[PDB]
């Protein structure tokens, strides 16, 4: 198949490395990374995570200063911030190179436009599929996890084999997986799953509750228990990913299975139209011009809803409840 | 009628001028109104053409210098980066004057009010209808060729003599004409041909090229050939500009002209409904905004449509057409 | 691929050839195939073209029995009323025949059934996509130029031999290409051309006249002036056919770029329904019906578009002004 | 205004004057033009007119011959077998002339295209508005009548100047009135007459009746008397033709004005939306078109509605009480 299990380490050995910010993603990479016998430093302004990263045992440097003594360079700060800190600090002392290499873990500024590097750099993408604190558990055991790969400049035809030798520096493989694909079918996917299922989910509960509540005279403190004040939810989460999604339901009961498999198939082409709708919306580019603009106003809408949604019914209930039950 | 054949040109005698840029426009209209006798200067950032024009024998100031030695200027430069250009250069130095006057080729940045002189001004309009390459192709025979006229704010009473005075000063008359009209209704119409004919155009052919092979089996590199990739289209433009559009079919066979009348007037309310949609679209100033803020996000929606249209099939088939028809 | 580029011309030589008609395509392909070394003659009525033909160095007699001397025969006369000189004078001779081929430029008579040769025949097509004139201004060049070819009736194993020797004789090829196809896969395209994206640009342009004029109160002299009675469209046309489509745009504005993709896309589902209409309406043989009823009734509608496009407010105004600019 | 009263007669005068078809009109107009003192002959094939215009002082030669004597013509014959008439036995010895003048009393085989003189000839038109059992009732008082007046080809300068002639050599002026109008504004409103409020009327009393009859148990015998056994409608339409449409309404009691006025204000967009389509039906030549075809099909749906019409209902109980009240 398309798939990568293992891969050669040479082309990093004797390169200088440095790793941009020092969050949860950057901290975990560095390390990991190090164990691996790879000269690396750390560029970051002086706050919390500078102090903890020179505590650490790295060399600490500050942004401009690092790309500088760094033939590669991983960009891993939030999507809505790295535009400016590419623009001021990072283009000049990259107008002045010859042969650099540059990793990003998310292609949304990329593959949108927003930042667009010379032809003289060899662009790539490394996009794990783990929140990181999950990753350490993971790496203490010798496991691997899953990462997706991704080539948009190419200037000296071995930006594959870069990314490989990244990808196992990072204790991705061997252990996990490596797929090869695009920025584009990355930041679309990471976007489908915010604006699809997730708030599809939401609306369907509170609906539920507001229903039950208004219509059948239903007690606050009874609905949330049934719907997600239990943990009901992440037990299927769990079977869902050790034995799959499917073979999951068997150990519920057939009353269960059967309205289940009943309204699926019976509400398949709605959810579909409103999916279609989305991805074509993303795949255009205008979600991350209504983000942007929104970000130049002022974040009124955000705030608004921000507001609603605390100030609704239910997260009142909620409070009292979870107040009770002595959950913090 | 409104029309206008010939006129004077006492008026700008012992008066300087100050053309801006040096672009195709600034190069033509300065280096004839050069040979009709008339003192003139440039302004223009210390680059490429900024060398061209001083070698073509042209005395050059930056910009607000120029404007400091001119009774008139010339702002021919790009509708995208006049803005700013006019903001921190030019307004300063208009403030500090007595009797000015400016002259734009395009009128969408005024209609629009995204640039509002004072009252202390005389402001008019001349907008050529030739891509600037075959204008100089005309006046070596001594041709003319059509403008558009416009005033915006009169503080002297002598504007359209000004504005006549002008197309003369650039050889467009006399052997054209020269209309009188406004700046609205020179914007309308550069933006109604980009927003109707040009894309439905282009909509069409791919629609054809996309249909004939998904649905009837047709070979990429034969509808090619007959939609664009011979010179069928350039033909019929020509014998329109010269014969007349109707005119132009009586060359054509008989089955040619049934069925393009039929379908024309079969076809006609659908694209007026269209061309209603995008005229008031525009006439309200919601195209402006559309794309000033398009542009204050980063043109990702620019971005990715560039994008999309050069990865269909059609144009990937004109791509390895092309390359075995030798055309570079 | 398909494609074909040069091949052999063998099969022709000993045998005699017979050219009906010597309008624009008869008088070029048999001056060329003619100094290609082919013993070549002519069939037509006693007429101007007759009295041409001889004189550039043709023996002329008329067609019946030009086609017993011919062992191939070049059916170049309109599609309008070569049924009727098929019926009459050719069907005869060719039911005395023993191994004859048939040439076609064009396959509406055929794939609609219309003319129905014998099993004893060779039936062959050899369609050019030029108008002729340039042809010439090609061939002068050592040039080549394109071609489709197909075959409705092999009765020799021969016929695609024959055909590519025919593409060669005339000079297409080497230097052009020749693609091979059927008689429907041509007529199809001959005729989606004039019934879908020229009439809807037709009709596209006279919208916006109208609608400029009738609502906005802008003049009639600018409208034409921004629409097509200046050389904007073969300026566009040129460009397409030489540098591409898409590639054509880098060279306007950014402003026109983004108007036009972002419009391209938002109407393309409606002509592209409308496109499906009409070639459907074409497949099926419905349009071949209508216009040989109308031709049978006098030609009445014909005659009444032909008055009232002519009598339109637009053709008036391009009248008088084209008058003005002194184009005749 | 545009209208006319009374005219010269001297361009006729030493001119022959050839009248085709002794029909209704043709034996009128020729016998009254004979008593305005002019040269006139008859052209017609021989059968039973023939007898009888060479009984009532005519000379008669048969059609050819008489268009060789004569320097005007009038094409007094039906409009369904003017064509091949004229095709045959008139073209040629009209190629064969030098100023001819061609007058017809419609412009639907003109009109439409069916027929097209050559530019030799001046085209003209004629039409009256009476049937002409009555036009002699009123030529004996010395009154005149109205008519229509077009020309659709002037080759002499002097066509209108023939056509009032015209009017006048067959007794409409002075007394009547003359407008000057088109052939098409007359084809036009002979057709619409035919396809609006004609078969409107007829189609709603049908309805009256079937509905009386099959939902409220009227007889038969009474209906008809109400709807159009009576004279009723003579009536009326004898006061309109003399009182005025409107002012006719007065003789009748109020009840009746106010159903009808309110009833028709209530119901005049329907209908008009109903004459807008079939206006448009006619002005584009489609139902020419129509009629031709039917023609030549052999006339089939004529036939089967002339027997549904006359086997309904409504026809069988007219026919036995017209034979009750001894109505032939
Ligand atoms: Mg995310
Ligand atoms: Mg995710
Ligand atoms: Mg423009
Ligand atoms: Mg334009
Ligand atoms: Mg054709
Ligand atoms: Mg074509
Ligand atoms: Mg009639
Ligand atoms: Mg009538």
């Amino acid at each position: 198949d398309k798939t990568v299990l293992d891969a050669n380490l040479d082309p990093l050995k004797g390169k200088t490395i440095g790793v941009i910010g020092y969050g949860n993603q950057g901290r975990v990479q560095a390390t990991i990374m190090r164990e691996n016998g790879l000269n690396v430093i750390v560029g970051n302004v002086k706050d919390k995570y500078y102090e903890l990263a020179k505590k650490e045992g790295f060399e600490v440097y500050e942004i401009d200063e690092a790309v500088r003594r760094s033939d590669v360079a991983l960009l891993l700060i939030p999507d809505e911030v790295m535009k400016e800190v590419y623009e001021k600090k990072i283009a000049p002392v990259l107008q002045g190179k010859k042969e650099f290499v540059l990793d990003f873990a998310s292609g949304y500024n990329v593959a949108f436009g927003l930042i667009r590097p010379p032809k003289s750099v060899d662009t790539i993408m490394v996009a794990p599929r783990m929140v990181g604190e999950g990753i350490m558990d993971l790496h203490k055991q010798g496991k691997g996890y899953p990462v997706l790969l991704g080539v948009k400049q190419d200037a000296s035809g071995k930006a594959w084999d870069y990314a490989k030798a990244i990808a196992k520096g990072i204790g991705a493989i061997p252990g996990g997986i490596a797929v090869i694909s695009s920025f584009e079918e990355e930041a679309l996917l990471d976007l489908m799953s915010e604006h699809t299922w997730v708030p599809i989910l939401f609306g369907a509960i509170k609906a539920c509750y507001d229903i039950a509540v208004k219509e059948y005279g239903v007690s606050p403190e009874a609905a949330l228990l049934e719907f997600y004040a239990s943990g009901e939810l992440a037990e299927i989460a769990r079977l869902i990913a050790e034995e799959g999604i499917f073979n999951q339901m068997v150990h519920h009961s057939t009353t269960s299975q059967y309205g289940t498999l009943t309204r699926m198939f019976k509400y398949y082409d709605v959810v579909r139209r409103i999916v279609e709708n989305e991805a074509k919306y993303i795949w255009d580019g205008s979600f991350a011009k209504e983000w942007s603009l929104e970000q130049q106003a002022g974040y009124p809408v955000f705030y608004r809803l921000w507001e609603l949604a605390t100030q609704s019914e239910m997260a009142k209930a909620e409070k009292e409840l979870y107040k009770l039950l002595g959950r913090k």
